[PDB]
């Protein structure tokens, strides 16, 4: 439910902007608008790696990435307008800075496309369904 609500939230500060729109564009900088980015994107660091182990609970890890697709969404329509030495993007590199570990925490995760390339060296026909030993050897 609160994944829905942020979800809605966060489309609505988009569509304020997607048309650029300069004035909603320079209030947004001018607030808290990271201080609650980097508490997103420390809950997505450890909940994404914490519940992908765990198949029993997969939906809300794809709900959760939704809403940080939308967030990097919002991100990037902070930045139609982009000029060059903007404030926008200074301010996002703050941001960026003060919560390096979870970034690289996602990164890593989404270092993963690069799981099916190490599939057919033991498939005996090209099948899916190959062993676990089989996966862990290759």
């Amino acid at each position: 439910k609160a994944i829905q609500v942020a979800k809605q939230v966060f489309n609505t500060l988009t569509e304020y902007i997607q048309g650029p729109c300069t004035g909603n564009q320079q209030s947004l900088a001018h607030s808290r608008l990271w201080d609650a980015v980097v508490g997103f994107l420390h809950v997505f660091a450890h909940m994404q790696m914490k519940l992908s182990q765990d198949s029993s609970q997969i939906e809300l890890l794809k709900e959760l990435m939704d809403l940080q697709k939308d967030m990097v969404v919002m991100l990037l329509s902070m930045l139609e307008g982009n000029v060059v030495n903007g404030t926008i993007g200074k301010q996002m590199v703050d941001m960026l800075v003060e919560s390096s570990n979870n970034v690289e925490m996602i990164l890593k995760f989404f270092d993963m496309l690069t799981s099916s390339d190490t599939f057919k060296e033991y498939d005996p026909d090209g099948k899916g369904v190959i062993s676990k030993r089989d996966f862990h050897k290759a």
